[PDB]
């Protein structure tokens, strides 16, 4: 039956551009998949759809008057593979809350019957920048049952990773929702495979996949579409069949035990990231 | 009479470290300061008091049973120049808003008098990664009068400036607090200084400084501090006391004009940041050439 993934990590680490990638190798191997786009900018179905923006449901709904005059038709766009694509749009400035905004677009989805027309798969594409309640809404609401964290080498996405790790722990005698892993996005930098294998070890969970940096992603990105539709042929293209196929294939869903900043820069120095500090020079003139 | 300001801007781009040396000028120039870090790392403050992490309100009370059984001496720490430091803390990770621990903050140093005592300013840090009603507190609550917002030539860092001002609109309308001005962090692009000039002059506003790349300011962040601290005879330090000198002297404060996502798109176009998008290959497949 339907799987309910949502796809968390910071920003600047093109986590949209693997959470598309993923979905486009899924089409392919013949799922019927939705993404629901829960970023703020609202730049999670581009590469699917082929547009600059996708027209986010609380635009469409603020225009039509309310989310109750709402088609289905204006806000779920079919794009490459039969992909279908939504987007919550982020807060309004200085007033909304992502918590708000992401319980309309479900609860408008359930409603209209999106999530029952022949779907093997959901992915919520998330910000995981700060952990709030409002970001943490789609755990909160059991509608997330598998989440997997983009991360990469570096001391704020591991941070970011682990702040997602406590909002699993919070929810964990409430409902089902689990930590599936962690896909390492390449930076280009010595022993990042290492350093996320590591902290997925000590969070009690696997590193499924690790994404190459490939110039094929942009040259994919620059033509607002995805490597598997741009060329099927490339070896970044199997990058990403083989991360959809370990997660079709995955059962290793655990409740994560997050690590304290002590243990997080101990791996971060361990891999070459992080340097002693020489605490004899701290608070001193030249 | 004690100004009240924020400073508003996207994570990644240095907006602490700016702040901090910001302040450590004001205090080496006769001002009484005190920084209320409102970031969810809780990072505002490590550069005044040379410290790894200062304890945050937020995990205080928590441990203390709640706010009221903190005494201030525990949340509020002197550094470099008699600058007061005090570190909100961010949200219970899963479960908190950012704002409901910024506004519990606020009211603790009220209550507690530390607002009423010989203060020329108060300066608020605060993340604008996402300008939700959470992050907007200080300003839909009244407290930051005059909000600064650092970007720098980036298109996610000046997308950052565009919605924050949208959040200062909503409650300018109807309230006294008024955007003062943009503060540029060099990242060494091209062009920078005019982007942010152009952008300051499509919302109404002044890009007040254009702060420069400089190894010395990691010299000092290395060793914990300011760089008014570590070498006031540095180049660097005469660009943080020049910011200061015209944030004292800024009597520039205004409703912004928010400019739509295309407008702010040919704005990177015009100044070389983002390219122009060739419409001809959008959608075509290798196989299609
Ligand atoms: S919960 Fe998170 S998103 Fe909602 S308002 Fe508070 S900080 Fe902003």
């Amino acid at each position: 039956a339907m799987r309910q993934c949502a796809i968390y990590g910071k920003g600047g680490i093109g986590k949209s551009t693997t959470t598309q990638n993923l979905v486009a190798a899924l089409a392919e191997m013949g799922k019927k998949v939705m993404i629901v786009g829960c970023d703020p900018k609202a730049d999670s179905t581009r590469l699917i759809l082929h547009s600059k923006a996708q027209n986010t449901i609380m635009e469409m709904a603020a225009e039509a008057g309310t989310v109750e005059d709402l088609e289905l038709e204006d806000v779920l766009k079919a794009g490459y593979g039969g992909v279908k694509c939504v987007e919550s749009g982020g807060p309004e400035p200085g007033v909304g809350c992502a918590g708000r905004g992401v319980i309309t677009a479900i609860n408008f989805l359930e409603e209209e019957g999106a999530y029952e027309d022949d779907l093997d798969f959901v992915f919520y594409d998330v910000l995981g920048d700060v952990v709030c309640g409002g970001f943490a809404m789609p755990i909160r609401e059991n509608k997330a049952q598998e989440i997997y964290i983009v991360c990469s080498g570096e001391m704020m996405a591991m941070y970011a990773a682990n702040n997602i790790s406590k909002g699993i722990v919070k929810y964990a005698n409430s409902g089902s929702v689990r930590l599936g892993g962690l896909i390492c996005n390449s930076r280009n930098t010595d022993r990042e495979d290492e350093l996320i294998i590591a902290l997925a070890n000590k969070l009690g969970t696997q590193m499924i996949h690790f994404v190459p940096r490939d110039n094929v992603v942009q040259r994919a990105e620059i033509r607002r579409m995805t490597v598997i539709e741009y060329d099927p042929k490339a070896k970044q293209a199997d990058e990403y069949r083989a991360l959809a196929r370990k997660v079709v294939d995955n059962k290793l869903l655990v409740i994560p035990n997050p690590i304290t900043m002590d243990e997080l820069e101990e791996l971060l120095m361990e891999f070459g990231i992080m340097e002693v500090e020489d605490e004899s020079i701290v608070g001193k003139t030249a």
